[PDB]
């Protein structure tokens, strides 16, 4: 066999993610994702999927993890290895925090990652610290997408099901903004409609107008009054990332900033 196991790094609806050893390019460490397919005679939507992942490796973005082998049998991916994830970075820096301008450049790389995505119709759909891992160098790279539980960083138009666009990572890009200087999250229910509930308690409720129709979960089902200060949950940000902030913690995925537009944010000067 090409690969060597050595450790397990998780497993999970993605699939079982494995550390191994490439005997083939020097011994180095790669990560094994295994995902079993029903074949009957395998799905095309599977097969379609796996042609987008490798034609999204043909362009190399620095910000997304390396695709270097796809192997049958049932279907074993081949990605470049990270050392941690978001969550071991935030658990492990020292006190009082990330430095400022670390934020600012994880943001700014998490966005060119996410809008190269967007720019090829790739929606990641479950963005969380746990699937961003940060390079031994400090890069940000995203991982487990293109593959078909925590609702901490679920979109309302997820939790509502109604719609599931793009704007759905922007949402989470919100959550994982507000959880650099928070190191713990911002927004933690226990349920779908719990969620939701925490979530409103901040933003504010929408307008009637904002709220989608031909859902279970009613504009009324809620009497969250009015919004907060986001300075009260997220201390230490600035004016320019406080508008950033807002602009992704919008409730109308409509109305919401796209990650081609939040490069462009003052923010990031
Ligand atoms: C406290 C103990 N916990 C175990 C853990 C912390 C170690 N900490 C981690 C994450 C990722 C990687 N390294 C890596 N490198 C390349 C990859 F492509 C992937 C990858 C691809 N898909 N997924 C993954 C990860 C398992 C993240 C979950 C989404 C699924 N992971 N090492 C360590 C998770």
């Amino acid at each position: 066999q090409q690969y060597e196991c050595v450790a397990e790094i998780g497993e999970g609806a993605y699939g079982k993610v494995f550390k191994a050893r490439d005997l083939k390019n020097g011994g180095r460490f790669v990560a094994l994702k295994r995902v079993r397919v029903q074949t009957g005679g395998m799905p095309l939507s599977t097969i379609r999927e796996v042609a987008v992942l490798r034609h999204l490796e043909t362009f190399e973005h620095p910000n997304v993890v390396r695709l270097f082998d796809v192997c049958t049998v049932k279907l074993t991916l081949v990605f470049e290895h990270v050392d941690q994830d978001l969550t071991t970075y935030l658990d492990k820096v020292p006190e009082p925090g990330v430095p400022t301008e670390t934020i600012k450049d994880m943001m700014f790389q998490l966005l060119r990652g996410l809008d190269f995505l967007h720019s090829h119709r790739v929606v990641h759909r479950d963005l969380k610290p746990q699937n961003i891992l940060v390079t031994s160098s400090g890069q940000i790279k995203l991982a487990d997408f293109g593959l078909a539980v925590t609702l901490w960083y679920r979109a309302p138009e997820v939790l509502l099901q109604s719609s599931y666009a793009t704007p759905v990572d922007l949402w989470s890009v919100g959550c994982i903004f507000a959880e650099m200087f928070r190191r713990k999250p911002l927004f933690r229910g226990s349920s779908d409609v719990d969620q939701l509930g925490k979530i409103l308690d901040v933003i504010g409720l929408p307008g009637e107008e904002d709220w989608p129709r031909d859902v279970a979960l009613p504009r009324q089902a809620f009497h969250s009054k009015s919004a907060q200060p986001i300075e009260k949950f997220v201390t230490d940000i600035d004016e320019l990332g406080k508008d950033l902030l807002l602009k992704c913690l919008t409730f109308n995925p409509a109305k919401r900033i796209s990650a081609y537009s939040a490069l462009s944010h003052p923010y990031f000067q």
